């Protein structure tokens, strides 16, 4: 991704759920702290393609696996530590559209070592809130308000 202006780079966040209230939950590569699927988006790319890479390159999943429930309307910030830039056009931070999917093929689908560099070791189901609480704490924020503008719809799911 292209760093902006402002010094955000585009991004696009992937909330994946199932029927049982819960979101797939993932180890980032070589660490004990867990996220989900986020990536860039190339120039020419749409939000929309840019998830479908994300979701090909390190899910393992086409769009014939999930269906897409809902997306944010407008992009969420969030700002890097500053121990955490990397030094220029220097980026200080993303804006990230978010999308709800729904896991409609199997479970064994899912394949998250197929990049020489994968951004995650595995995953595993999580309940829906419990993201919130667990991602690091600079993206709190972000994660806050997209698990709350996706509540409705995987809890209809879950009844
Ligand atoms: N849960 C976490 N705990 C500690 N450090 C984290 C973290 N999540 C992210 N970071 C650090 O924040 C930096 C920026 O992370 P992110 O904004 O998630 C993009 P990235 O993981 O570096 O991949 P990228 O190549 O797509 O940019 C990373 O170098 C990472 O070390």
């Amino acid at each position: 991704s292209m760093i902006d202006d402002d010094g955000y780079r585009p991004n696009v966040g992937i909330v994946i759920c199932n029927r049982q209230g819960q979101v797939m939950w993932a180890r980032r590569f070589g660490q004990h702290s867990w996220q989900f699927p986020q990536g860039g988006i190339n120039p020419g790319e749409s939000a929309e393609q840019a998830m479908y890479r994300e979701l090909f390159e390190e899910v393992g999943l086409s769009r014939k696996d999930v269906r897409i429930l809902a997306s944010t309307r407008n992009w969420l910030r969030y700002k890097l530590p500053k121990r955490l830039v990397r030094w220029k056009p220097v980026c200080i931070g993303q804006k990230q559209k978010w999308f709800l999917l729904q896991l409609v093929s199997g479970d064994a689908e899912i394949n998250m070592q197929t990049s020489s560099t994968p951004e995650f070791d595995g995953w595993r189901w999580v309940s829906y809130w419990y993201p919130v609480r667990q991602v690091v704490s600079f993206k709190r924020d972000v994660y806050r308000r997209v698990m709350k503008e996706f509540a409705s719809v995987v809890m209809s799911l879950a009844a």
